[PDB]
């Protein structure tokens, strides 16, 4: 443990000194081998000596004085437009008082603490003096000064001499603590003229001191993990930002709340540290707290009191009691002098004393006016004069080390936290080998005819793509460390430019190996050039390529907030640089209006150098000749000719440059070019992502239990948690339950509701008015939890009536629900917000109002026996737990029975209880009966059995453990379970539990046969309750409708209309049959926009619905999986009605008179298509925990869905291995159908550049010659007036279909197959959740 600064931790620092001293080698106080040298002035001189002083002015010391301080200030989705465009016009085009006139001095070297109730204004105090007036403004009469600077030239010059962390203490997870205290040491040492010593050394040796001064010696070498993370304790990961924030040179320290959430005696040890570095650095700490013990607060020297922005008092601790003693109030015994100034605040506390009733303050106007008026106030503000008066007579760059040493820092850091957490870079490259040696497995060995061509195309498209999309999730460790770099910002360690450019630098040997072990498989296995140089040349454009794509997508991550939010407006733009590279639409087939598009096309050129580099001045073989069949055997080769864009009558072999220059239209001359402007394009987006990083930035039963032992199996060993503990509760008593940390309160209060899903009970017996417990027990008790799970969306009043109405009788009608749902908002008092949306607790409901909101759900379910509440008055303020102990007494008083935990309760507090059970360590009963008035009862009954007596002024809480002995640095005269076990009072407990039992078993029972069920509502009532909140949920969560809607119809928009009123040439085919292939795109991201809202949905679940036996398991999986349905069928007729219209295909229906029948099937397909997206969604995240994992997995599965779906590769050309994944597939029958659908049955025109040339024989004419081939297979011919024939292949769009392997007279078929698909998903769904999550 920490005890501040003591004799060990002085010899830990002189052996510290002596090593380094010694390392260094190779007066009379600072020299650690001679005696009369203590560590204080080691560690003080530190920081100023043993390192050259710059010339500049570096302050060591701030103290603080101002005067006349004051500061003031100024949805369903449905309605979100309205909202956006009211906020639109105030952009376009009173003032409320906060913090009123105040007078302060902050010498340093002491440690100051602001008191008062939540939102009193505390927290706006500290921001005003660490200089975050964001938010708000400062009056302009107010005078304010650190040590004679001003708020701009902190602001400016020397920011980082004070700081500001409120509650969240940020730090990487998978950094060890001495890393994560090095960082800060190396970062901060100056460099001036380092002759003599060496810097890094003297780095260590700070961090190490630093280390010992606050108690992280055994944590070195140690995580310091997060919240999720497992790592150093709780208390000292405090602890280590406390030595973070002292290292980096912080001089005046502000925190708030930073003890929120801790235990009192970890709270000791955060103020114990904040004190040794006010008493040994000389820093100046103001901290804002609101439970403090008396211990803790002993420590304090200036307390600042604040009462509704109003400024009461400041000056001593320990005047501060005396002078409110004067005032005219009365502090009640035990009582802290913390809480005692908190309560003077609240009007139902602070009690006057006898004969000062009259003439006392009541309003905060007249505790200001007094304040000012007492002579205090007075003598405050001659100080803060003498002050302003001796500060008045008497470095551009705040960082310290230069730009390249932060970049280096950076670097190294970057290189540490990855060798800690190798998931990132080692998962990345084997799933990029693996896709690629699957994809390679597509096209592998393609020929060297002409009948490879297109396919190759498509070879080098993927690739592009591969290398293109290799580094998008690189973007993720930028969301992971954005908050940490925000905060080394605001310390003043390194600019956010140079963390953006060491990113950047150390990602280099991911990407070097991520490049290498996909291009030299792929390139490989896809029998591309063989000749060295073209692929290097091929190695180097995608090496630029995946520079250029990950520069991009760093800037559009700098700017973004999460992966979903820089998801939704990126997926645009990706397709629209994935359709125009130059593959999908080529050259020739481009509109006029997106030509221009393909100029500004990062991705296009490196598509174009490729293909130049592979195809040009290279000769291919023909595989197909026009004019061959039956009819043709012997027929010279001067008459046939090439089917191929590029080729030449009476030629055995194609050029390459030919087919180049005709059907993508690239050019040699364009080879090395485009490498510069892409090398261009990646220096601009760098530019702009360093600029951007830089810049944008900111009750009649009675219920008992007799012996109850309770053992757990740990390590194939059985220990006895609880041994023989016997109690019970009463109607109108409320029976607090405590004991120490292991003493296991909490899980015999889990083990009386039923709620532990381990170990087995041995001996005991729990009974209920002398019956044994049945099936009904369940549900008629309630069990309110510590921790607050409610839905982010429904009001007070929606989660209230849901509850009524799934957890009641259902023989009680819905009127009598809703009355009592009235009477609990009434009877809680809360009617003031009873239409108010729960929300965020950021922003919402504070922690009163939801734990209220808690015990009413769980009182409306009208519980018959008992209401355990665990841990009620943990976390809260000491107003806001006497509040909610007041609301206990209130339910107590009604006719209810109680049974709660209480973790270190105050004097107050206490005494509203009736009955007492304390648990020694082990589970083990030390004393259970009334505690009387005052705890006299259970003081009594230790002092007479052999204990010291209670001082007059301790708290009993305190005293009862410290006796038994769990509180620290205790010693127990003997053990008091024994004692207790015969003591003439268990004798009583025991008369009292037989008498119990023997005579309420003569009780008539209310035999209830709807009781008797495992849930109340039937299991339809369920599904459609569950169903609709979830969909209300979904409809007014903020901005979820709308992002899905708007990437939908901008990808639907875009694809429709890049080939508006499609052509039916050759490649027009081919471009119609891509543009069905990238209509798919948005799967990824609407599952990723989609988890999320799941998760919420399924923790509210899990964590406190399913335990309280709410609704089934399969109504909550039934009604995810129907919530999203409507969504997505809606979203599916959007994007029908905005790609199958433009794109035109509805004229390819007019000559067969179908055009009904084709549009409604289409549209059918979208929908299910939408559907299914949905569903696999869903699926992909049944078993699996994390969002993340279940989104990559389903973004990987439609992958491998897409590489197969049939386009890339048909049956035939698959390699046999994956002709099951042809067959299994779901998405080859929905391009099978959509393309039977929109192409079938219409004629074909051969564009200008695809027309075939052929030289009949001498004496014969076009159609003598060519009709034996036309009947033969189709296609047409035309006279071009030169003696030749300009022949097309194909006469009508069903030969394309064949070869697709898609046929019109079996479109529906293939559609119920799809439908069977989804069915399957959803069968799986329902099947997996059971398997994974259901215990
Ligand atoms: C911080 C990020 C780090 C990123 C990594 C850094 C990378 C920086 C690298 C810088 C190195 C730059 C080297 C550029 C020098 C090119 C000298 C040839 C210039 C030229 O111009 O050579 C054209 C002919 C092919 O050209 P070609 O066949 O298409 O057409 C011509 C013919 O070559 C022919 O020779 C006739 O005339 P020429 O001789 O060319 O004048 C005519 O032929 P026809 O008209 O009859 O068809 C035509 O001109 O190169 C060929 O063969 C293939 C030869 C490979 C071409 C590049 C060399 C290898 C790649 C460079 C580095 C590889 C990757 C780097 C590491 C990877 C990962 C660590």
């Amino acid at each position: 443990e920490y005890h501040g600064f003591d004799a060990h931790t002085s010899e830990n620092i002189q052996n510290l000194a002596r090593t380094f001293t010694h390392d260094s080698f190779k007066n009379d106080q600072l020299n650690p081998d001679s005696e009369n040298f203590n560590a204080k002035f080691w560690v003080k001189n530190l920081r100023k000596l043993f390192e050259s002083d710059p010339e500049y002015y570096k302050p060591s010391k701030l103290g603080i004085g101002y005067r006349n301080l004051r500061a003031y200030g100024v949805p369903t989705v449905t309605n979100a437009l309205w909202k956006l465009a009211t906020e639109g016009f105030r952009h376009f085009q009173r003032y409320f008082d906060i913090l009123k006139s105040m007078d302060a001095i902050m010498r340093p070297g002491e440690l100051t603490v602001v008191l008062g109730r939540p939102g009193a204004g505390c927290s706006t105090l500290l921001k005003t003096i660490a200089v975050n007036t964001y938010g708000f403004h400062i009056g302009k009469e107010s005078q304010i000064t650190y040590d004679g600077l001003s708020p701009h030239d902190i602001e400016r010059h020397y920011r980082g001499d004070v700081i500001y962390s409120a509650e969240t203490d940020v730090h990487f997870p998978h950094l060890s603590v001495g890393d994560t205290l090095e960082f800060a040491a190396r970062l901060r040492t100056p460099q001036n003229r380092g002759e003599g010593i060496d810097r890094e050394t003297y780095a260590k040796h700070m961090a190490s001191v630093y280390m010992a001064t606050y108690g992280l010696s055994h944590t070195r070498n140690t995580n310091v993990g997060n919240d999720f993370v497992r790592g150093v304790s709780g208390g000292e990961r405090k602890r280590v930002s406390i030595a973070e924030a002292s290292l980096s040179g912080a001089n005046i320290q502000c925190w708030d709340n930073a003890t929120r959430g801790l235990d009192s005696a970890t709270a000791l040890e955060f103020i114990r540290a904040l004190k040794t570095s006010a008493v040994i650095l000389d820093t100046t700490p103001l901290i804002a707290i609101y439970q403090c013990s008396q211990d803790a607060y002993d420590l304090f020297d200036k307390v600042v009191v604040l009462y509704e922005g109003y400024q009461i008092f400041f000056g001593k601790a320990t005047k501060a009691k005396e002078y409110f003693e004067k005032m005219g109030w009365k502090c009640p015994q035990r009582q802290t002098t913390a809480d005692f100034l908190t309560s003077l605040t609240n009007p139902a506390e602070r009690e006057p004393l006898p004969g000062y009733e009259d003439k006392v303050p009541r309003t905060a106007q007249e505790f200001e006016t007094y304040w000012k008026n007492s002579p205090e106030y007075a003598e405050l503000t001659k100080e803060i004069d003498e002050y302003f008066v001796e500060c008045e007579r008497s470095p551009a760059s705040p960082y310290t080390v230069s730009f390249f040493m932060q970049v280096r820092y950076g670097v190294a850091r970057n290189f540490l936290r990855m060798k800690g957490d190798p998931s990132i870079p080692i998962f990345s490259v084997f799933g990029q080998l693996v896709m690629g040696l699957i994809l390679s497995s597509v096209f592998y060995n393609l020929s060297q005819t002409t009948g490879s061509f297109y396919y190759r195309g498509a070879a080098m498209f993927f690739a592009v793509l591969f290398n293109a999309f290799s580094s998008l999730l690189e973007i993720m460790s930028l969301f992971e460390a954005r908050p940490i770099v925000e905060k080394h910002k605001k310390y003043a360690l390194y600019r956010p430019s140079a963390d953006a450019l060491a990113s950047i630098i150390s990602e280099l040997p991911v990407k070097l190996a991520m490049s290498m072990s996909f291009n030299f498989v792929f390139y490989f296995m896809v029998n591309f050039r063989r000749n060295p140089g073209r692929f290097f040349f091929y190695w180097l454009m995608c090496i630029w390529c995946t520079f250029v794509m990950s520069h991009l997508f760093r800037s559009i991550g700098a700017v973004s907030t999460s992966i979903s939010g820089a998801m939704t407006p990126a997926t645009v733009l990706l397709l629209a640089m994935v359709i125009y590279t130059g593959f999908v639409i080529p050259t020739p087939s481009m509109l006029g209006w997106s030509r221009w598009i393909n100029y500004i096309n990062p991705v296009g050129y490196v598509f174009e150098s490729l293909m130049v580099n592979e195809f040009h001045g290279r000769e291919f073989q023909c595989a197909q000749y026009v004019p061959s069949g039956p009819g043709y055997e012997n027929i010279s080769r001067s008459n046939q000719v090439c089917t191929a864009v590029g080729s030449v009558p009476g030629n055995e072999m194609v050029s390459g440059t030919n087919y180049l220059a005709g059907a993508y239209q690239y050019y040699n001359s364009h080879k090395w070019r485009n490498l510069g402007i892409t090398i261009g394009f990646a220096v601009f987006f760098l530019a702009i992502y360093i600029a951007l990083t830089e810049f944008n930035k900111g009750n009649r039963e009675i219920f008992f239990w007799r012996d109850l032992t309770y053992q757990v199996k740990i390590k194939k060993e059985d220990r006895v948690i609880l041994d023989h503990v016997d109690g019970w509760v009463k109607p109108g008593q409320i029976t607090a339950l405590m004991g120490a940390s292991g003493a296991g309160k909490t899980t015999l209060l889990n083990c009386l509701s039923e709620r532990v899903t381990t170990g087995i009970i041995t001996d005991g017996e729990r009974l209920v008015n002398g019956h044994a417990l049945d099936s009904s027990f369940q549900r008629s008790i309630g069990y309110v939890q510590q921790q607050d799970v409610h839905l982010e969306t429904t009001t007070v009043r929606e989660a209230l009536q849901f509850s009524a109405y799934l957890r009641q009788s259902n023989k009680i009608s819905k009127k009598e629900k809703d009355d009592y749902v009235d009477y609990v908002i009434d009877l809680l008092e809360m009617t003031d917000y009873a239409d108010a949306l729960v929300g965020v607790a950021g922003e919402g409901l504070n922690v009163e109002q939801r734990k209220r909101l808690t015990i009413g759900v769980e009182l409306v379910a009208k519980p018959k026996l008992l209401l355990f509440l665990d841990e009620p008055t943990s976390g809260l303020d000491s107003q806001t737990a006497w509040s909610i102990c007041k609301l206990m007494r209130k339910l107590a008083d009604h006719g209810q029975a109680i049974l709660c935990t209480i973790h270190q309760p105050s004097a107050l507090i206490m005494a509203e209880f009736d009955r007492l059970l304390f648990l020694q360590k082990g589970g083990r009963t030390a004393y259970f009966g009334e505690l009387g008035e005052n705890c006299q009862t259970m003081i009594n009954y230790f002092e007479k059995y052999g204990a010291d007596p209670c001082p007059k002024e301790a708290n009993p809480a305190e005293w009862m453990l410290q006796v038994v002995g769990a509180a620290p640095g205790s010693h127990a005269k003997q053990d008091y379970f024994e004692v207790w076990r015969n003591s003439s009072e268990y004798q009583a407990v025991r008369e009292e539990i037989n008498r119990m039992e023997a005579e309420l078993s003569k009780l008539p029972r209310d035999n209830d046969p709807e009781a008797l069920l495992k849930y109340a509502a039937p299991l339809w009532k369920q599904y459609l309750l569950v169903s609709w909140r979830t969909i209300v949920q979904d409809w007014r969560s903020p901005g979820y409708i709308y992002s899905k809607i708007f990437l939908v119809v901008s990808a639907a928009l875009f694809n429709g209309f890049s080939f508006f009123k499609a052509k039916n040439n050759m490649q027009g085919l081919q471009n119609q049959m891509f543009s069905v292939f990238m209509f798919f795109i948005p799967f990824n991201t609407l599952v990723q926009q989609m988890l999320p809202y799941f998760v919420k949905q399924r923790d509210v679940y899990e964590v406190r619905e399913a335990p309280s036996r709410t609704f089934s398991w399969f109504a909550f999986i039934a009604g995810q999986i129907t919530s999203e349905i409507p969504y997505q069928v809606a979203v599916g007729t959007i994007a029908f009605f905005c790609w199958y219209y433009p794109l035109g295909l509805y004229n390819n229906a007019t000559p067969t008179d179908s055009v009904n029948p084709r549009g409604v099937l289409m549209w059918m397909l979208v929908t299910a298509f939408y559907v299914y997206t949905a569903t696999m969604g869903q699926l992909c995240m049944s078993f699996s925990e994390l969002a993340d994992n279940a989104a990559n997995l389903a973004t990987l599965l439609f992958t491998m869905c897409l590489n197969f779906c049939g386009v890339l590769a048909g049956p035939d050309v698959l390699p046999g291995f994956w002709i099951f994944m042809y067959r299994c597939n779901p998405f080859t029958y929905l391009v099978q159908a959509m393309l039977s659908t929109g192409l079938a049955n219409t004629f074909v025109k051969c564009a200008e550049r695809e027309y075939v040339s052929v030289k009949p024989p001498n004496g014969e004419s076009c159609s003598t010659y060519l009709d034996p081939y036309i009947k033969f297979a189709g296609g047409y011919f035309e006279t071009r007036n030169d003696g030749s024939c300009a022949f097309c292949q194909m006469s009508s769009t069903n030969t394309f279909l064949k070869s697709v392997n898609s046929l019109y007279s079996e479109r529906w078929r293939n559609f119920g197959i799809f439908i069977a698909f989804i069915a399957i998903n959803i069968i799986l769904t329902v099947i997996f959740y059971w398997l994974a999550r259901v215990p």
